[PDB]
DNA sequence: TGCATCCGTGAGTCGAGGGTAATAAGTTGCGAGTGAAGGTTTTGTTTTGACATTCAGTGCTGTC
């Protein structure tokens, strides 16, 4: 029942407040019995880094701004630690994916609507 | 003691519109130097064996 209220706040929140899952623990309960509240709900919570990636890949396809900023905008430490997130995730570079002319559904991890 | 032959000064602030013209040899080599162009070179930037580490994905256990 409860922790609905978490799915479509880290659609609007995987922005400016960089939420961990103790600032995650701020919905009520503790940092482990989140997990399993969120498990049996869904099969698969920190989906959250999926959405900094999904969130992320708005930037460099949607808006016209170089890859320093996107690196930062969404929640993650370093250029390098978004490009081994990208790499294990897109297995692309994305100056290797954005420069290129085509686009589609290979590594982008879908929001959750349950 | 003149005789002239040159030297060197004549206030002070603003406004004023814009400005130059005479004349003239060619032909010939050859050298030093502005470009375009050979893209390769020194320096900006991409991923993989792995481990101390933070951490999230597994079930567990414990309480009120």
């Amino acid at each position: 029942g409860i922790i609905r209220d978490l799915l479509i706040w880290l659609e609007g929140h995987l922005d400016q407040p960089l939420s961990l899952d103790n600032v995650a623990a701020k919905a009520g309960y503790s940092k482990w019995h989140l997990q399993r509240m969120f498990k049996d709900v869904t099969g698969h919570i920190g989906y959250i880094r999926a959405r900094r990636l999904s969130k992320s890949a708005v930037a460099l396809r949607l808006t016209a701004r170089p890859i320093l900023d996107i690196a930062l905008q969404y929640r993650f430490d370093s250029q390098q630690t978004f490009t081994r997130a990208f790499k294990k995730q897109f297995a692309q570079t994305p100056a290797l994916y954005r420069r290129s002319p085509e686009w589609s559904a290979f590594g982008i991890r879908p929001p959750l609507r349950l």
